[PDB]
């Protein structure tokens, strides 16, 4: 309290691993008093594709289509398609975004892709200046709560997954830093299909447990040096 | 010289920067004597988001759905939708698979991520066992070529972005070198909004250039050592 959290969810099955921790996250979020808004990408039928769609009325060139242009252009025009505009909203009202995720081809799955791609659009996320630690999303925090289908042992750096810390440089760097967010440790709930039972129970109270304390934690340093460093 | 390229194709814009790499790609392969076939995602409106709708039979498990589990069932029962068939039998009689597409979050365009997620199931491109150096797309090419904002010097170890190849992990390692492709080395294009006009036309003709003796390149070792050295 009076936090305000987005969790943006991308999975199919609400009886899912995926889905019990963005449920989860919800109790114990609403519990604490924290207002909580869930942006369930699949459930919405979330349009992941960049097109001329994006932009309403007519296009600032019609005849050669640039979609950063034109989304730059459209959000200082109060432009945009209303599904990117509800989401910006969303963003622009939270102190905390959480992503809640399974590792699709070590990154998020395409229908989030497109979130990111389509939602965090110039002048909205990130600006000449304002990129990085001074992103127009600066004073957020965001964390990423991704299940995988690998083991945490497949994913150290001479295993065949490479560290863990490989994957997120895109996504905590280069799309979460790079808009101004300070990045908190990532969730990472690794291989659940595999576990017992008793071992999801864990991961699963984990999560809850650390959702506790939250608001205390401090943000990683998001540098190069984090991720592939020693 | 009997080969065959499939060009995997993410631009909006056929009067593009992207949109000349791939036409060069094309008219020089094509100049060769090669077999050439293009996917070009936006205009075939290619379906991004994973669903209960890539599979048309029954279920093994209508109570919980579980897309990997399901479309690698389907795989098997050729029950998969037509659009993810087609873009197997592409992949299936290419030799080697060009990606071109610009660089979106430090990772490819969302559609292009549905391409991949959709496309690559279980069982047609890797299985459990058989990946990395035993996936099933085993003795294919692939070739990331990309466009960026970013110029070269912002994405080198002490630059803002970090090294270019960093943001290469999850698409050469995570996603082609899983299924068993080699890896040629990437062409990246940098900036070329802001490059001269002149920088630009060489920078089309340094690709097609390459595409003459693309024939005769050797793969990367996509390793972690090439990626981040250290
Ligand atoms: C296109 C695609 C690409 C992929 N790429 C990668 C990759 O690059 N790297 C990688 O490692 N993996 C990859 N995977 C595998 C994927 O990441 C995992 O399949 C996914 O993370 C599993 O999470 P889930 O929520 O779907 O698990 P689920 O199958 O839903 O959950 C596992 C089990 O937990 C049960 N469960 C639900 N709630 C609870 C609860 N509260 N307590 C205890 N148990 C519960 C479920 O019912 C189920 O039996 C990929 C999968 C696909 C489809
Ligand atoms: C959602 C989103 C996320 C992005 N994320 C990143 C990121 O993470 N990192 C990053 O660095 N960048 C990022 N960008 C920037 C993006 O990668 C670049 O805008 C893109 O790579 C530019 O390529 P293009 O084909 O669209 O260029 P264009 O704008 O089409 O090309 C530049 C110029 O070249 C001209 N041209 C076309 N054909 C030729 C020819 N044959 N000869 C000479 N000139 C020609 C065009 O007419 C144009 O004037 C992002 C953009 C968006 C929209
Ligand atoms: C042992 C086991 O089940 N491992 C899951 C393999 C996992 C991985 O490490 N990379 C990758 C890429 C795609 C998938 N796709 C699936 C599970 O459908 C799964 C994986
Ligand atoms: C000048 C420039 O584009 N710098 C490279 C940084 C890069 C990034 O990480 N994310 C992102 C998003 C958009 C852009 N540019 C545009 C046109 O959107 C560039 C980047
Ligand atoms: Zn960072
Ligand atoms: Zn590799």
């Amino acid at each position: 309290a009076g936090k305000k959290v987005l969790i943006v969810y991308a999975h199919q099955e609400p009886k899912s691993f995926n889905g019990s921790l963005k449920n989860v996250a919800v109790d114990e979020l609403s519990r604490q008093g924290c207002t909580v808004t869930v942006s369930d990408l699949y459930a919405m039928n979330f349009e992941p594709r960049a097109t001329d769609k994006d932009i309403t009325g007519t296009l600032s060139n019609p005849e050669v289509f640039n979609y950063g242009v034109e989304t730059h252009e459209a959000y200082k025009q109060r432009s945009l398609a209303s599904d990117i505009t509800d989401e910006q909203k969303k963003v622009r009202e939270a102190d905390l975004v959480i992503f809640q995720f399974p590792l699709y081809w070590f990154s998020v799955p395409a229908i989030l892709k497109g979130w990111m791609d389509r939602v965090l659009c110039q002048g909205f996320a990130f600006d000449i200046p304002g990129f990085y630690d001074s992103g127009l999303l600066q004073g957020k925090l965001a964390l990423l709560s991704v299940t995988t289908g690998g083991t945490a042992e497949m994913y150290t750096k001479t295993g065949v997954n490479g560290d863990s810390r490989y994957f997120l440089w895109p996504l905590q760097h280069g799309t979460l830093h790079f808009c101004g967010f300070k990045v908190l440790a990532p969730q990472i709930s690794f291989a659940p299909e595999i576990a017992s039972e008793e071992e999801r129970k864990g991961m699963v109270a984990a999560w809850s447990q650390r959702l506790q304390t939250i608001w205390k934690e401090e943000p990683i340093p998001c540098t190069a040096h984090w991720h592939f460093g020693q």
